[PDB]
């Protein structure tokens, strides 16, 4: 049940492929008529062969879904879909007596149930996040049953709540894996440079099993790095290192094959090195004072706008990026999948990572905030070894007040407890306190290490023209960081740059705006949005948006809009100016 | 706002046809990011003209529906849909000045918001009783807006709750029509044979408006019937006539032309005349013991499953009806369209007729007694002059517990407050107490006329020959009515008679079922599950369901199964018998 | 091998319902990558159990579809589809030796190549007339398995041709039944008053089997007649019977049941006795003038209009006739199903009845004439004791050549030698021959008993207004028959009269084209087009037609247009004027 770092380089199967399913809107596999569990529910996945007795499902000869995927594209009925559906996978697996086996789920939105074998392992929450369940004696021989029971029903309570701005994919939308380990086996390390040291990389291992305590080498070959520790008897050991690495830069992604060989078990992984911290209005990346060239990205696949989860769509979405001229994404709003996350650690993009504790969650609700709370564990945990993210964000545009502030900065105080190096942002908002004075008075603010917020100036707020006749100042001397900005275009219309949604008033749009962003005092970075054209059931123009945002500089079929090369000869300027 | 008796007799105009449409499964258009309602939301149907401004949404180029009907058989996104969709239509009318205009819906589902000219009219809830408003004083010359935001998501508190055997058919589901009225008209009136009594006809008159004390004259020309009595101040009047008139039986639907006249308005209906009691445990109509060869019926069309509306649906269903031999129908599990009802009184088939009170009700919310009960009232208010109808039905499969019972009383006391004389049922069902004795120990049946209640023996309960081996009895003379019974079954999917859903065990079924219910003592009358094939989310096993419960005796494409004939045969011998 | 008479009358055993089904555009289960048609492919039924073996294809875990129906509405992907999909049914029958059994299609569009237990039956084109096939010998113990090849591809060949004005609606669209014979049988028989007698029912017995010859009774009880021949050694005999039935029409459509019994078969039918001939320009029933008060109507449902086939679809679509005050209706342009023949024959509807000799046909082809031809003598087998039917039509639309009178006066030629009492018509077409005059100047008007001609004076040909200033004059003294005409409307669409497609304009349409209809010397009949709204890929306005020709005087959702009650009232004014 904890988590597992680095699933990838583990002994893994897939379970991957097309599994069968039943749609249950009214839960019958669940709830009797009385709304009340029963035995024979679905989870039970009982092949319907004999007919002399009464049953009202059968796996066996119901219809496919593809696993990973949302449920949404698949299928014109499960197109809105909002409900509960069941998978079901059979497998085989030999597992050596004495081995450890686990079932790992990239992620599940928005509830999993899971039962192997009619058993139920457990159950998440949480759309965005990685959850295993250990099926050692579990597993029998022969065929195996797994039921998944997959709900994206939208909950007042939840995280994301009942209001968004993207489409609710339902299903299992990340690889399904099976990891196999030794018996005692590396759960959990770290390898990072110490906070503004370049010459000291620190760590820490975690083992679990019954043999907690054993010597641990951990080597850097390519660093002449071998150091050898030993564990306590709670399976943990840390270390200090004195080193030299070549440092990680956008322009020069330098990764180090990094080796950990316990006792019992050894994994390698890939990891960079790097300093970052503010000075003043300085964002600084190895001491030197860059700038976050930027993009917005939502997990959202090129061309059929399904949920993302290969290195396949991830590169196609990233190669775009480049070709933007960034040197950074913000991958919005809650955490993508681990192949986006590495592929931008390999082409070269700073990272800014969130969770989607997004508009009007419940800030009273404690059981919201432990869901909120966990998801920012996990979102860390398993993404703290990759250099390239320098920013946590925990939230995007929350509505003021004393409980959500008291929520947001119980967060901002896990997340820092949990990451002493990288930087803590959310998406502020602004506001215009007199006309033509904007600025971000929000005391969230002081719980941030730079000014982050969202801003539409021309699009939302006033025409383009308004972008013309505004001007910004900030109360504090922090690194002034852009998260949200633009307007929507269908790619293919055109008219007048007064007419709204054509190619040519977002780029109008983008050249006022531009000319706005070069007159604010500490800008350090912009992530506009969006790169890419994506779903969302509050976009409702006929022919226009049809159920997308239209705020993409690529359209969803890839296809660059004229604003595109507006944002890419700043960036280019910025590339220069920055050297 | 007061409903309106005999819609179809009044001064109408359709608007029904198709109607612009918005999906808003977020009510983007009700609600900001903030949550909150905003000015500029859908219900002003703006069309979208000047794209110098922004805008998220235009009726004027979206999709159609069909109005009436449920959305989800209109388009495969639709089948599950389960949220807000927003209606728009556009119309005129030229209404002579002093002279009044109501906008009446038969029904919608779930939630209604209507709009005129983008001011709110108000709100229903409810998915089966009529609604109506007046918006004499809003029409405005050339082009009215009118604007309808349905919402059929389940709500725990409400009538029917989250939980249920059929489809969550939404939308304006029944005819849309404008009333034109004088300035003070008869809005209600009631003319029926007084309790027990074949030679008194009583009734009562209900004027609205500012003239309120008239002459009104009742009268029914075949039965030389002319009385003539004045309103008092509240617009009142009540009368008492002896007359003879010829008696509705299922044999003979005998009904005579009525013609209401006052001062300033008139209405004709077409009324029948009949008395019911219980005696024992005999059910009298007209002083004649009868039984009721009844079969359910839920409010969905031949062939293609959608919710039914037209004279042409309620007469090609009860065509079937008639085939099986049947002067009884029980309309589940809600009020019926009005041309059901009307198409039965006429054909000649007794009623039994419905509120959702279904399942797990939330029998503590004083709000969903105040939904139930309001849509007691209604039910009764629109139907209380329609003769066949003799039974009135509070609730279906409640489960035992001192607050459903508090609950089902007080609907029990408010009907028999409104209609003294129609019987009060509600569907109990059955407990075996003792190894193959059977009975209905439910406190509910002490505030009922008769014993009636659901019972599956050989379906749910035991395989087709426990029919063979139990033996029912009730501690209480009263009529016996066993509202459902049966089995499923494929059209044209043939086996052993042990084969369940096999045409062969469903007759073999009946066959056993029929001899058990020839032991019962006091049996009265049997409506069977059911008529037609209908639509279910809790039936799932593929090829054989598909979404469909198969009790039908018909198939959903009209086909009449092997044990149709079984019940036929009996509905035949009971026929004689009770010449 | 030759048409059965009155199937339903016989032993059959429906096996409508669900069956596997295969979409397969390039007939892969049918020609190998050579184009040769192979052994092996899909009619071989072969479940896919042994996956050591490679096969292509698996009925048996395939999708399903409804028979009898269209495949077009009954799954988005076949809305359009023009090509092969595979049926298979599977069913079991247990046959006295001795004993005959037959496979009996009502029709199947376009193309059928039937197979029995990977044995080929037969192939039959036109996609509206029945066919048989014996399969007494081919029938095994358990299992049997029914292949059926259904192709509609358009065929320049084909009659119909390429190029129509209604839906290219494909599959098994009429039922599959199963009909057991004696050894020796009644097939055919033809019971009708001898022409123009008013006393003298005329008729032949057709016997099939190896004891062709015995003794035959015909009994019609209610006229106490009975009447015994013996046929001859080739199973015929004819009779002449003195008689005074009471005769059909249209306000007392009398019917008599008649029972026909051979030494070892019988069958009884509802047969009524009427004469019909022409009188200069006068139809006389009975030898009383009459006037066809008509309405056409496609074979297509009503709500969901798809391909109509049952006593249901009939009732509903003739009840909305015979409330349009009708006494006839015109069934274009194909035989449609014998429900709504009969339906007609027993609620008072004289019929036109038609074949599918539709616009440009390929007159010089000799494969098409025989195609033609067949679908006559087809036609007239099946329906020629239907007294309701006074009309059979030979052609639509035809274009003038010498080839096509040719071919149509061979086709007119094998009407009347298979008919010598029913009328031979064909919509024709108009011309304006000189401005303001129009006449129909069509060769094959020598040819039929009337000139029935199509013409859309107001809706193709001018405005509205052209109605009130043309006149019409004929050349011959023929009683004139306006097989089409009208207009286009959605249902619910209003606006000026002078605005196409709203009800407005319609309703001004009719009543200009009614008066215009009153000035036409010899007139006696009408079939305005149409009845209801139907599907044609012809038809393209979006929000308007949406592929329906929208001249219904009814949508396809049956509501009544403002139009409907121009023509009832013009129908109420005929109905006293004929009286
Ligand atoms: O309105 C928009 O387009 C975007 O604006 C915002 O500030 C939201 O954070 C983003 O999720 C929306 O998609
Ligand atoms: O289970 C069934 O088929 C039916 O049984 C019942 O008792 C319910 O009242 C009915 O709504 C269900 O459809
Ligand atoms: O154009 C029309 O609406 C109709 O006109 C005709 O003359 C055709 O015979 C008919 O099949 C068409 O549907
Ligand atoms: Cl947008
Ligand atoms: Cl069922
Ligand atoms: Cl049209």
């Amino acid at each position: 049940a904890p988590q597992i770092m680095n699933v990838s380089a583990r002994q893994t199967t897939s379970l991957d492929g097309q599994w069968k399913t039943i749609v249950d809107p009214f839960e019958n596999g669940y709830y009797d008529y009385r709304l009340k569990p029963y035995d024979g529910g679905y989870a039970q996945d009982k092949t319907y062969s004999d007919k002399t007795k009464l049953q009202e499902y059968d796996f066996e000869t119901d219809k496919l879904l593809f696993v990973p995927g949302d449920w949404n594209t698949q299928r014109p009925q499960l197109y809105y879909y909002e409900g509960t559906v069941w998978y079901r996978k059979h497998f085989e697996y030999s597992l050596q007596p004495g081995k450890r086996l686990f079932l790992n789920f990239g992620a599940v939105n928005y509830e999993a149930i899971v039962w192997l074998n009619g058993k139920r392992l457990g159950r998440h929450i949480g759309g965005f996040t990685p959850f295993n369940f250990e099926i050692t004696n579990l597993l029998k021989e022969g065929t195996n049953s797994l039921v998944v029971k997959v709900d994206n029903k939208r909950l007042p309570e939840a995280v994301p709540t009942v209001n968004a701005d993207w489409w609710n994919f339902g299903g299992i939308t990340r690889p399904v894996t099976l990891i196999e380990m030794p018996a005692t086996y590396i759960r959990d390390y770290y390898v990072q440079l110490a906070k503004d040291d370049k010459n000291m990389i620190e760590g820490w291992v975690q083992l679990e099993g019954s043999d907690k305590e054993q010597k641990i080498t951990l080597d850097i070959p390519e660093l002449k790095v071998k150091k050898e520790v030993t564990t306590d008897a709670n399976g943990y050991a840390s270390f200090l290192i004195k080193s030299k690495p070549i440092l990680w830069t956008p322009e020069n992604p330098k990764l180090y094959a990094v080796n950990l060989a316990s006792e019992t078990d050894k994994v390698s992984d890939e990891i960079g090195f790097r300093t970052i911290r503010t000075e003043g209005i300085k964002i600084l990346l190895n001491d030197k004072e860059i700038f976050c060239r930027g993009i917005s990205i939502h997990e959202e696949t090129p061309y059929y706008s399904g949920r993302a989860y290969s290195k396949d769509h991830a590169h196609t979405l990233l190669s775009w990026a480049k070709e933007l001229g960034c040197n950074f994404v913000r991958l919005a709003h809650y955490p993508h999948n681990e192949e986006m996350v590495r592929e931008a650690e390999r082409m070269g993009f700073l990272v800014w990572s969130e969770i989607p504790v997004y508009w009007t969650i419940h800030w009273e609700n404690k059981d919201t905030y432990q869901n909120a709370e966990q998801q920012l564990c996990d979102m860390i945990a398993r993404d703290k070894n990759r250099c390239n993210i320098i920013i946590w964000s925990i939230a995007n545009e929350t509505p003021h007040s004393k409980t959500r502030l008291t929520f947001l900065s119980n967060l901002a105080n896990k997340a820092r407890s949990l990451d002493s190096v990288r930087l803590i942002g959310a998406a502020m908002e602004k506001e215009e306190v007199q006309p033509g004075v904007l600025t971000v008075n929000d005391p969230l603010g002081e719980l941030l290490d730079i000014i982050s917020f969202n801003e539409y100036v021309g699009w939302y707020d006033g025409d383009s023209e308004k972008c013309d006749r505004v001007n910004w100042t900030f109360d504090t001397q922090k690194p002034v960081f852009i998260s949200e900005l633009g307007g929507g275009a269908l790619y293919g219309h055109h008219g007048s740059p007064k007419e709204r949604f054509t190619e040519e008033y977002q780029e109008d749009l983008y050249i006022r705006h531009v000319n706005m962003l070069k007159r604010i005092p500490g800008l350090a970075g912009t992530t506009p949005w969006i790169l890419k054209d994506f779903r969302s059931p509050r976009r409702h123009v006929p022919e226009i948006q049809d159920d997308f945002n239209r705020k993409g500089l690529v359209s969803d079929k890839g296809q660059k809009k004229k604003a595109f090369f507006v944002l890419q000869k700043w960036y280019k300027e910025l590339t220069e100016a920055y050297k």
